[PDB]
DNA sequence: ACCGCTGCAAGGAATAGGATACTTGCGGGCTATATGGCGGCGAATACCC
């Protein structure tokens, strides 16, 4: 498994491909209709920035990465997944943030 | 005390011979598209509920 991957959270699909310079991905993204990580192709993100010229920040590639990344708290994030893990559901995503928590912790 | 003369250079036709500009191949010096191997296994989709 990718430690960046399921630190993140992130399929590593997508990924590969921002790592690589062929995609967006935001930031913080708030204050709009984006999400904290959604991708963009090249031409969405244009779009994007023309429909909404704010301060949203869409990123590519390895800063990108890198402030994502560093913009995270991990023990609350513990907390909120230990809680979500409580209970719905204990069938695959049990596993998944069982190994998540691990990784995490 | 004036002049036509001789004579002494300047520019044409025929030969030998070195200097010297021109040409060339190199030697080292440098930079920058496969197609007869399985087996196990775990993660990542697919699927049809």
């Amino acid at each position: 498994p990718s430690r960046i991957g399921l630190l993140l959270d992130m399929p590593l699909r997508d990924i590969e491909r921002v790592l690589y310079f062929e995609s967006y991905v935001v930031i913080e993204g708030g204050m709009t209709n984006l999400e904290r990580q959604q991708i963009l192709t090249e031409e969405q993100y244009l779009d994007a920035l023309e429909e909404f010229g704010d301060e949203f920040d869409a990123k590519m590639g390895a800063e990108a990465i890198q402030a994502l990344l560093k913009s995270m708290d991990l023990e609350q994030e513990c907390e909120q997944l230990r809680e979500e893990l409580n209970e719905t559901n204990s069938e695959t995503k049990r596993k998944k943030l069982t190994k998540r928590i691990k990784l995490l912790e």
